[PDB]
């Protein structure tokens, strides 16, 4: 695996611990605002997700979790990270700030040999497992796995559009809070409401989930949009997705096709459950999506509203590595 | 005036305070299960609206705010308590047991002349202030004011409908926790999900309100149907209706329509903003719903999702007196 | 084991839930309230703890876990259900009413064997594991495990009281949410503030706690009392003891005889961190309570501020399985 | 009055909004980071405190708030403000940055008068109004009024002190969130547990409130020191005092001392009560600190615990003005 992380941000953290429980080997990590002694507190104590198991310690200017030796950095500019000294082949760019392949490549000059960006990106290819793995090559240097909502609406948009067709659709996403909020009324120039305190506010913000879905599924391109919903719980969100099918169908043929997909091509991508689940049942969660079958409703045979819940954090790091092993699968192929 | 409350639960309370603050005269309170020292308590404080200014006290096996003096009953069957005595002619029935016309006209047989049902009624004819109110007439003895979420929405499409048609409907409301819910999770047999802890959960709820609509706006009978998601926020909440209309029209139309209405025929009843608000903007804020202009988004020329919030609790009330002033105009006219 | 449980809230499906883990066998459960379907769903599903694991399903008018049969009893009265049929002889008293030796005691006429009452009794013996173990006798036929916020003070007391000795403490107790408090203002008669919405609100609370302590360490008992204060988190309490000793010390003093106990004579029972601890970092914790170092203060040799972490929940319910393991090694004894 | 307030977070907008209520003039506001049209926002709505009545508006480069007009600058640094220019003399220095006297003057080089630091100064005398403002004198030119929390701890403390003296006393401040707060686990190397999910966490931080009460009550210097508990509440604080006092007496002489105080030379300052009242019965509040009577409790004759509630934006903000009252009355004298 060779894995490199640079950032130790909500996705970077993360992800290491889901690199660690998956199998996968991470050799380095980046960070120049993160002190050493800091990280392995910040990666053993978890809110969210509870206390990491393992034994996570400092051991002569390296991390060392169960035994693993990860070599951390802490350089400022992309282009200045050593990653081939530590052996660092496939760079997890999750610093937020360095998404667009001009950027990107900076970690290239370091000896990288590959980069994903663990965010959207304006000109970086964009994949979801499950919906269009297909589309990968070697040649690719730099890549984009989309967001955490894209990843929960594109398997759910796939299944519903190659069994009935998606005339058009609009969604709403019930959100979790986000790191990029405020505890109390405080200031956000660029998003007025979402510096509104997250404790007490239900705050409307906006997506580009639904129009990065017609990047990865080309037939939806401009058929779809919508925005969030913040709302004060500390994670797990809800996709809200009301559309118009082109083909004529019963509640039941929609449940149908998502069992089927979820026990088949979209295994461990895309759940299925008709319990009377709630957000919390999700924690932990490592599908991109799960349909929530009992929740969803519809008005006729062709107007219907669909739910599916997703652990915006986890499930999201989940597929990062997914991604990673189906591209060296490809690459060292 | 002469109105009396039969329950004192958060709809009867807040009536009480908001008639109080609008001039209305409640004489009567009746209520089996709470005593008249704790009524002044439960007045007097409240967590979500403020401490009440006046001043609160019992006297005499009355209760006297701000010198009104308010007599108490403690009865526990409808057809017991003696309204006649306190001199109480419009019964606000809003002990969610007693909603249909059959058991509602219990309050007749005390002396009661009228009857308004705070909560959907299976058989009263129910009303929404600046949508159907002129299909009141005197005989009728029980009414109801429809629930919290069909005055929001009711409004909303009334305005979509006569402007652009609306041809079929999903609606879906983030609402705020209810009384009926769990602290934590607890045994809840008819609504399984509805137990579950409601400050760390994101719970699908149903409601009835869509279908309702149907009621108050004959046309949109079996044309709009939703769901709720219940969420961490103690007041207010939005509704999100995405909908398809006949005329073809761009999202100004629809802000325009919706300003129109706001300034006049629905003045008082709906609101307007283009305000980057949040969910506290709209506590105490007595509208039935307000339009929130930049929330909105429009896919296509007909296919359009519109967002408005309401004070689920204050407003609702606010519309209960409104109900009451009216009926009496057509009445002791 | 042959463990019986008389109701299935948040401490009756919790236990279970901890026997299972902990190997211990359940063969009964006894709730009039809750059908057997709704048993599998509120057990596989808890918002604070997770989904459990394993496989729950009905079979027969039992409920199965992994394998384990269960037979479920509806009951009313507790003089009716028939454990001895099950097999049942320790039964665990977790339903809050019958918490009286005298009441207790109808488990008897059933066939019970002993039985442990999982909160405080006004005469039943209570017991603290680590702390008054040594009490027990075989001639106890009905034990109280006192309550949660005890079984965190009273290992604390223990330590600072054996070794410096405790002149006199007021306690205060920063307590996450329960079962028993209101989303939103309700009627609690009882509790006036206790029915304020719990979601909103620090709500002052009694507490027994100390008192009781006086009743597990003899010594102790009127010399320490202290009340609650409820806070708006789902899970995980802390106990804030401030206490005049009897002999001069450091803190450090009091670090080294709590860090000695936790890793000897309480161990299991008394945990110790020097780490920058919260809330969440003890959910699903198991010991009783744990010593945050950094936490307390000390403002003289002989007035010192202490802090002890315990989820309220979680740690609880593995007590009440370590009492009966120790009563019944004393018993078939 | 001619004031000025540098920096606007939520001290300095809340010092502004309480101005206009109680009737001062503040001419001129500072701030480099929030645009004029951003503070028309940020003051006219308010999730805590609700929306502000009168009409606010940009006005030429100019705020206008009900007719005053409050000129904006936008200087990065202290010493390049034209306070003079606006004609503003006393300066609410409310910036969190420029806290000791040798810094907070660089005020003076901009024509400013005196200066007011609204939070705990290392050098600059420390004033509790109520407590020692008979300490003023015109020749101090830099000043602070403490913090919240003092506000709240030193009323109580003098007047358990003056009464029954306080020979030593350990303070637990359950405080709400904060600014400095994360809605979610990130960055605070500052203070590791103030980093962690705020609204999942009940965070124990650290206090200067009760050693500043060493310099506002002399006598009490090095008798009493504390530290705090953050919880998930948007807004009021309560405060813990254990206190050993040196005088024997029973919990109702505290009492008494307490109403008798509140009545007479701390009213307005200090407030009495004895109703079940909870966190949010205090929003809005406008005393530094309010005794709750039922909730605290008493050990022994010399060891007790009092309560006192406080709303920490509100109350300092009002003791704001209040100081900068006197100061004018003894200056301008
Ligand atoms: N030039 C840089 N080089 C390296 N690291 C950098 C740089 N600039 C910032 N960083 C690091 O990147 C991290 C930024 O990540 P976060 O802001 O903490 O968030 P992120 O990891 O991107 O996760 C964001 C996600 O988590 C959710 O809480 C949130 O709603 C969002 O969806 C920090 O730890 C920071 O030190
Ligand atoms: N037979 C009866 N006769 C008279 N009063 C009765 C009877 N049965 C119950 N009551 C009283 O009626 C009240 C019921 O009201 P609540 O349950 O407190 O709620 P309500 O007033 O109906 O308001 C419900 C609304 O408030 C929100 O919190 C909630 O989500 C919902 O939208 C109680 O105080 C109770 O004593
Ligand atoms: N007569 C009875 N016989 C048998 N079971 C009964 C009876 N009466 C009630 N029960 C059952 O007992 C249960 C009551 O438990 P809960 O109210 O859910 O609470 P408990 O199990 O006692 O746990 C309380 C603890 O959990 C926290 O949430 C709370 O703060 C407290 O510390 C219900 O499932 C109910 O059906
Ligand atoms: N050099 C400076 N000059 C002028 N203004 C400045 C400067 N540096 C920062 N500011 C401004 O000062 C404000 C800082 O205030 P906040 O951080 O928002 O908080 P404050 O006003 O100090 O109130 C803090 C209090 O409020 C509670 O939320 C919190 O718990 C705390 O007790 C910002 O709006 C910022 O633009």
């Amino acid at each position: 695996s060779k894995i490199g992380i640079n950032g130790f941000g909500r996705i970077g953290r993360l992800v290491l611990r889901t690199a660690l429980e998956m199998g996968a080997q991470v050799v380095a990590v980046n960070d120049p605002f993160i002190a050493l002694e800091y990280m392995v507190y910040m990666f053993k104590y978890d809110s969210t997700h509870g206390m990491f198991k393992g034994e996570v310690k400092v051991e002569d200017g390296a991390l060392v979790v169960d035994g693993k030796k990860i070599t951390v950095f802490n350089e400022m500019k992309p282009e200045n990270i050593p990653w081939s000294k530590a052996g660092a082949e496939y760079i997890v760019e999750s610093t937020g700030v360095f998404t667009t392949i001009e950027k990107a490549s900076a970690h290239f000059k370091g000896g990288a040999k590959k980069v994903i960006i663990s965010a959207p990106s304006a000109d970086a290819p964009m994949f979801v497992c499950g919906v269009n793995l297909e589309k990968y090559s070697k040649d690719m240097k730099v890549v984009s796995n989309a967001s955490c909502t894209t990843n929960c609406l594109a398997p759910v948009a796939k299944v519903l559009h190659e069994n009935f067709e998606i005339v058009e659709g609009l969604m709403t996403t019930v959100h979790a809070v986000t790191a990029t909020q405020k505890t109390v009324d405080g200031p956000s120039a660029k998003d007025w409401r979402g510096g509104r305190g997250a404790a007490q506010n239900i705050i409307p913000s906006s997506t580009g989930a639904a129009k990065a879905v017609g990047k990865v599924i080309p037939e939806l391109d401009g058929k779809l949009t919508g925005m969030a919903f913040r709302v004060p719980t500390p994670n797990v969100s809800v996709v809200d997705l009301t559309v118009r099918l082109g083909k004529e169908c019963s509640y039941d043929d929609i449940k149908a096709a998502m069992k089927t997909a979820s026990e088949g091509p979209l295994q461990g991508v895309l759940g299925y459950t008709e319990d009377d689940v709630v957000s919390c049942d999700f924690t932990g969660d490592n599908r991109s999506s799960i349909f929530d079958a009992k929740a969803g409703i519809q008005l006729s045979k062709t107007f219907v509203k669909v739910v599916s819940w997703y652990d915006n954090e986890f499930g999201y790091s989940q597929r990062v590595i997914d991604l990673i092993k189906h591209m060296q699968k490809v690459d060292s192929a």
